[PDB]
């Protein structure tokens, strides 16, 4: 609950470890947080399955709480 930005890579360490998670500020006010991975496995997903994934990852142990945020997808790093 209201866990740090930094733990927010942990939970995406279960499915994607490797994977660089990368948190960034967009309005600096209210709990919005711009979330940023990078791997060669979002290689060929489509933007509703790369968006999914990151919340199945966590959907299925649940390491953090269920919110919602931005998710941006980056491949080829």
């Amino acid at each position: 609950m209201a866990i740090s930005a930094e733990e927010l890579e942990k939970i995406l360490k279960k499915s994607f470890p490797s994977s660089v998670i990368k948190i960034t500020d967009l309005v600096g006010d209210q709990d919005h947080y711009a979330l940023e991975i990078s791997d060669a496995q979002f290689n060929g997903l489509s933007l509703i399955n790369q968006h999914k994934l990151v919340k199945n990852a966590l959907s299925e142990i649940l390491n953090k709480k269920l919110h919602s945020i931005s998710i941006k997808t980056i491949s080829i790093p």
